[PDB]
Parts: C-alpha cells; structure tokens; sequence
C-alpha cells in the first residue's frame, strides 16, 4: 500500500487508478513508454525535510499542499510531485536533451538535476487565501497572491 519515489515515501490515502500504456514525446522529441494511471487519487508524501498531501487525476496534478524546512526541501517535494503527476507539461519540460533505467525515473533524475524549464513552464495562478497558505513562484520565492498552478505551501 506504500511505495517510494524520489526519496519520498508515498502512501495513497484515497482514490483508485487503473494502468494504461502510453507513448509520449518529451520536449526533445524522444519517445517514452510510460504507464499512465487513470483516476483521482490522494497521497501522503513523507520525507526527511518535507511532507505533502498530493491530489492528482489522470496526468493532472489537482493540488499539492506542501510543508518543508527550507527552500530546497520544498523544491525537492515539488519536483517529485510534478514528475509524479505525469503531466504533459512536465514531459515537455524536457528541453534542450535525451535521457539515457525507468522512463519515470529518467524524468525524475533529469528534473532533479534542474527544474528551471520544469517550473518555468508549469504555470502560475492567483491564490484566494481560502486555505491561509502561501504561494511559491517558479524561482521558489514566496508570494502572497501568486503560486505555481495547484501548489500551495503550508507550515
Ligand atoms: C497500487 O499501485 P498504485 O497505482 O497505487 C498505490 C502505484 C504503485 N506504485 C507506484 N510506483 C511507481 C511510482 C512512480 C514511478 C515509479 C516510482 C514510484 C513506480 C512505477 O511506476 O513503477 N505508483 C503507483 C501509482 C499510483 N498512481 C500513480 N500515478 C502516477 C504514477 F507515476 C504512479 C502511480
């Protein structure tokens, strides 16, 4: 019922997903055969320096409420969460850029080396402050009115 990904312990708290094979095309026109998970699911991500709740749908991050102890702790959490989403956005953030050995792990290893194109192409939004949380910009700078799409930073 538990698994591990990118140094974070994932534990599904709700929802279901079925598997289906899909051929995607990274930003560098490289073909990858990923197993796409269909359905809405919620997860706990537990790490040594960061924790998060992650709601996702089929190839879409619905929301990520993350807390951490520093900027790189939140950055690692967000990187893992966005690679886990399986979003076409993230697949296309492979820019430049071939990846050498799981496709999902290839993407994580790639985006762990640097998430600039990743963050920079994810998308930003206005926060309504209805959760009393803080937003995070593509550069990991805090903000009180804007945040990367679906990402919220708690304490
Ligand atoms: C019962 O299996 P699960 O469906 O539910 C817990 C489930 C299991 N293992 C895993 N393990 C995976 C994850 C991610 C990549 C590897 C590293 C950890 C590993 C693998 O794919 O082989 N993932 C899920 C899973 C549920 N939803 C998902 N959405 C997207 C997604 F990339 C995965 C998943």
């Amino acid at each position: 019922s538990s698994f591990s990904f990118g140094g974070f312990t994932f534990k599904r708290t709700s929802g279901s997903s079925i598997k289906r094979e899909e051929e995607v095309l990274t930003g560098n026109l490289q073909t990858l055969k990923i197993r796409v998970h269909e359905g809405y699911e919620e997860f706990t991500m537990v790490g040594k320096r960061a924790t998060a709740i992650l709601r996702k749908a089929t190839r879409r991050l619905v929301q990520l409420i993350v807390s951490g102890r520093d900027e790189q702790s939140i950055a690692e959490a967000i990187i893992v969460a966005m690679v886990f989403s399986q979003e076409d956005c993230m697949i296309k953030a492979v820019r430049g850029n071939f990846v050498n050995l799981n496709p999902m792990h290839q993407l994580l290893r790639h985006f762990q080396k640097d998430a600039k194109v990743l963050f920079q192409n994810w998308g930003i939004e206005h926060i309504d402050n209805v959760m009393g949380m803080v937003g995070v910009l593509p550069d990991m700078t805090p903000s009180t009115e804007m945040s990367m799409r679906g990402i919220r930073v708690s304490k």
